[PDB]
RNA sequence: AACAAGCGAAUGAGUCAUUCAUCCUAAGUCUGCAU
RNA sequence: AUGCAGACUUAGGAUGAAUGACUCAUUCGCUUGUUC
């Protein structure tokens, strides 16, 4: 409901290029033009594509306008390369001819031409806005191809004016004529001739006896050339998202569908078809451009003026890229990234800013500068939301300038201005809506966690492009709340250098000797030793709440830059084991941090105590697990001291990470990572298909826990004591996992509920709570070309359930008839429940 | 890769609901103990 | 009053799983219309 949650859906505008914007529309004399060179090249060697040229007004961002982008075709691959040129003078007959080459091929391709007739005919420069026109025009292989430019031209004017065979437009030799561009001109789609019928004409067999009578009634116009073979030529497709690769180099050998018109109708086109196989290249092209040209305009609208700073446009591209957009890059892992640089930046920010407060204000002064509500407010207000990528790609709805949108989506969104205020009824609570499906003025739903996710991850990828600074500048631009002031972190050694050290029993050099520092100050490292329970003035709480974060931080950076390819979720996954308190506990023992823990609490004294003698030397080399948890005041020296290490070595991180990278050694990779016993517990009788009856309490000082798992035969129960109860769960999960991987008329269903997830829904909620294994499913399909209460289909799914009931003879039964498959499965569902009912085992009412 | 649509499926997402989890941080209440 | 402990709940960040339903992308089978 709030900002920044995903549940509400909020509805942003997009922004323009602001370089595909050209004024050269509706010149009089010729325009001039910065041209970039599209070099397509395929990996088989047979086929060539042709290399275009863009022409924009304006110069590109250098990082856009030299870039290499892979296309992903049907079963093959192309590189496309947008290396540059130099500046392209066109004169006004040159820029009619290159207007007509666009517009004729761009809507005779993917468009249609012929309107209704001839749409080059009727007025045009509607279809040339002026926020998105680029001029993309073969070249002859930094040339221009005025041949095929000029030919298309002809065609053009041609098509307005409305041994060797015939054309409409021209005669041709009947030899050199296969794979050759050609439109047909009664109804005006581009083909391109890939054979001609060796002893076929007009004549030919075709509710049309022959293709001249098909002909002379569809459109009624009297084939001059009856004699003629007519010629099977590919038809123009539509242009199909080479940006991603989805097949995954499924889809199957389909044949080329071919029709077949007597040559009559067709216009020859001295275009090659390496200019018709290019032009399928680049709606994809084009949008791979116009997204780095967004991406580009926000590096420049964000600059750094930073002497030794860069950032590509391909990495503030993926920051913007919600993983809504197919894609190879999705934004999510920098806005992992991003959460703990600036979770970082904020509680060192925090720290420094203000050292009267403790830990809980720090805290929740950081929870207002690092909220999803926070970076929501500070993108929104920044506009930084009209360059999120959160889109599906359309190529179909990908239109040219020329091109004529054969498929608009009308804006209907209300708003009539480009950019959305943020207000509320442009946010949507509901389900049905479409995130990320733009309307024809730029206008889409967006899930407003991805605002959010927009923010952290430019903070990530100015993290990951210009380290600790760029970062800074990226949140300082948002208008982050911190400034890094760094006289300041001096000041902090000047709240140290007042106080007299206590450097008492030399304590801190043996705790030094411990963690390989030095320690130019050492009262840092005696408040990261001092507990609360010793009630000083100073404490450990303030510096384990820095430590905390730069821990999460230089851990996650860690985890950002060795796992290149797993997202969040595993980044999480293993975070939370190198971050988790108890792996600082741990890591304090295992180091000997804990002899240096000053406290004055007997309670605590008596945790430690059971804490290490809850170690046990491993039955292999390992390392030295403990039996319990152990108190959080472990595992908070650990963080403490690397927050007096940040304060200490003046905020350098990688000091403080060359420091702590020995201490926890074993760092957990993702083959090492095990997970809490109860998550992998759940995760894996979820995933197996069984539930668990689940019971803890508290009979003396420590919590009880049982767990009855159901496998199919036995109830096997593993039950585990632990103070905490959840840590209960956790043990009883883990003994049910270890006897789990040696292993690897009263009832009440309840109403039967509807609306097609319903009984499923019934039977499942009914599984966990009765415990038996989840139903599984045989449906069975029997296709028919004829289509089958019902509304139609074509398939008619006769679905029958098994469910393994526990203690009794298994059962399987089916369903009626299903059009869905889904809908299969409930009514096999339903037929099981009165069928069970009839059966002694569950009643209904 | 003819095109549009509808229907069915498969796969990957996202999102919602349900009911459960993990990790880090702060806090509140209730219960217990003790100084 | 303070400390500790546990339950519960909330707030903040990062998340994950089963089920169910949408939605999207990609892909396939069919159907109709269109092209043939
Ligand atoms: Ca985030
Ligand atoms: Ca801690
Ligand atoms: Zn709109």
């Amino acid at each position: 409901s709030a900002a920044g949650s995903k549940k509400r859906k909020e509805l942003h505008g997009t922004t323009c290029a602001n370089a595909l914007s050209g004024t050269w529309g509706e010149n009089i004399d010729g325009a001039t033009f910065q041209a970039y060179k599209f070099d397509f090249c395929c990996n088989i060697s047979g086929e060539v594509y042709s290399s275009f040229s863009l022409l924009l007004e304006s110069t590109l961002a250098e990082d856009v306008g030299k870039v290499e982008m892979d296309l992903y075709l049907v079963r093959k691959l192309v590189k496309a390369s947008v290396s540059p040129c130099g500046q392209i003078r066109l004169s006004q007959e040159e820029l009619v001819k290159a207007k007509y080459f666009q517009q004729f091929f761009f809507n005779g391709m993917f468009g249609k031409l012929f309107v209704g007739e001839f749409l080059l005919q009727t007025d045009t420069s509607s279809l040339w806005h002026p926020a998105f026109m680029f001029l993309l025009l073969p070249v002859e292989t930094a040339t221009i191809d005025w041949s095929a430019i000029n030919s298309c031209a002809s065609i053009v004017e041609f098509l307005k004016k409305n041994n060797l065979i015939h054309f409409a437009n021209a005669s041709s030799d009947k030899n050199s004529l296969e794979e050759l561009v050609v439109i047909a001109i009664h109804t005006g789609r581009i083909y391109s001739i890939v054979e001609a019928v060796s002893d076929s004409s007009a004549m030919s067999p075709f509710g049309y006896a022959t293709y001249a009578e098909y002909f002379n009634k569809k459109y009624g116009i009297v084939l001059a050339h009856p004699n003629q073979p007519l010629m099977k030529l590919k038809q123009s497709h539509h242009a199909h998202n080479l940006l991603v690769d989805f097949n995954e180099e499924v889809r199957k050998r389909k044949p080329n569908i071919h029709a077949h018109l007597p040559p009559e109708l067709l216009a020859r086109i001295d275009v090659p078809r390496a200019v018709l196989k290019s032009i399928y290249l680049l709606p994809s092209v084009m949008h791979r451009l116009e997204s780095l040209m967004l991406a580009s305009q926000l590096r420049e609208e964000i600059d750094c003026s930073i002497d030794n700073f860069s950032i590509s446009s391909t990495s503030i591209l993926e920051a913007v890229t919600t993983l809504t957009c197919p894609e190879s890059f999705s934004m999510e892992r920098l806005e992992l990234l991003g959460d703990s640089v600036l979770k970082y930046v904020a509680s060192c920010h925090l720290f420094l800013k203000y050292p009267d407060k403790d830990e809980g204000q720090l805290s929740r002064q950081r929870q207002s500068i690092i909220s999803n509500s926070n970076l929501h407010r500070l993108t929104t207000s920044r506009k930084l939301q009209g360059y999120i990528r959160n889109g599906a790609f359309e190529p179909r709805r990908w239109t040219a300038p020329g091109q004529f949108s054969l498929f608009p989506v009308p804006c209907k969104c209300g708003i009539d201005t480009r950019e959305v205020p943020l207000d509320p009824k442009f946010f949507t609570e509901n389900m049905t809506i479409k995130i990320g499906k733009s309307c024809d003025m730029g206008h889409r739903w967006v899930v407003s966690k991805s605002v959010s996710d927009c923010a952290e991850a430019l903070i990530g990828a100015y993290y990951v492009s210009g380290g600790l600074s760029a970062s800074l500048h990226m949140m300082k631009w948002l208008g982050i709340d911190v400034d890094f002031d760094p006289n300041l972190v001096v000041e902090a050694i000047n709240r140290v250098s007042l106080r007299c050290y206590i450097p008492k029993e030399d304590e801190l050099i043996e705790l030094e000797r411990k963690i390989q520092h030095e320690f130019s100050a050492k009262f840092l490292l005696k408040e990261a030793i001092t507990h609360s329970s010793l009630r000083e003035s100073y404490s450990y709480e303030r510096l384990e709440f820095l430590g905390d974060s730069v821990l999460d931080f230089l851990i996650t950076r860690h985890l950002f830059n060795t796992y290149e390819q797993t997202g969040p979720g595993e980044m999480t996954d293993l975070r939370s084991a190198c971050v988790n308190n108890e792996n600082f506990a741990q890591v304090a023992v295992k180091n000997n941090l804990h002899t240096h823990l000053q406290r004055c609490a007997t309670v605590l004294e008596t945790q430690i105590n059971d804490y290490l003698m809850s170690f046990q030397k491993p039955d292999e080399t390992g390392r030295s697990i403990p039996s319990i948890q152990g108190p959080k005041a472990l595992g908070d020296v650990v963080e403490s001291i690397a927050g007096a290490l940040l304060i200490d070595t003046r905020l350098d991180l990688d000091q403080v990470w060359r420091v702590f990278e020995p201490l926890l050694s074993p760092l957990v990779t993702p083959d090492k990572l095990q997970l809490p016993p109860y998550r992998e517990l759940n995760e894996l009788c979820d995933s197996l298909g069984y539930f668990f009856r689940v019971k803890c309490s508290n009979d003396g000082v420590k919590a009880q826990a049982t767990i009855q798992l159901q496998l199919d035969d036995v109830l096997l129960t593993g039950d585990g004591s632990e103070q905490t109860n959840k840590l209960a769960l956790g043990k009883a999960a883990s003994h049910l996992l270890t006897q789990l991987e040696k292993r690897n008329v009263i009832p009440f269903i309840g109403p039967i509920n509807m609306k097609k997830g319903g009984p499923r829904g019934t039977l499942h909620e009914f599984c966990k709570k009765h415990l038996w294994p989840m139903p599984t499913f045989d449906t069975s399909e029997e296709k028919s070309r004829t289509p089958f209460e019902k509304r139609t289909s074509f398939s008619s799914f006769t679905s029958t359930i098994t469910l393994r009931i526990p203690n009794r003879e298994a059962v399987m039964y089916a369903g009626e008839a299903r059009p869905d498959k889904k809908s299969s499965f409930d009514s096999a569902v339903v037929e099981l429940l009165y069928e069970l009912e009839r059966r002694k085992i569950v009643i209904i009412q």
